[PDB]
């Protein structure tokens, strides 16, 4: 569905790109927390949005995921295209 994405949504994908066994603690508001401090490069986190681009019918921009510092504006970046694809 292009239902707008919630912290959770984020999450799970913030889990699924980051590998497996995840041992860090991601979920309530981490969306202050920038990419580069929770082991995010930014290659993940193109998987992230890659991720969210084909479950939910978005499409993220390669050097907008490559660009964004926090989870708080990916998951706008997310959200936008939701409410597009509205």
């Amino acid at each position: 569905m292009a239902t707008l994405l919630t912290t959770d949504d984020l999450r799970r994908a913030l889990v699924e790109s980051a590998g497996e066994t995840d041992g860090t603690d991601l979920s309530g508001d981490f969306l202050d927390l920038r990419f580069e401090d929770i082991g995010y490069d930014s290659l993940a986190l193109m998987e992230t949005a890659a991720r969210l681009e084909s479950r939910y019918g978005v499409s993220i921009p390669d050097d907008v995921a490559g660009r964004v510092d926090t989870p708080r504006e990916l998951l706008d970046l997310i959200n936008g295209a939701l409410a597009e694809a509205a």
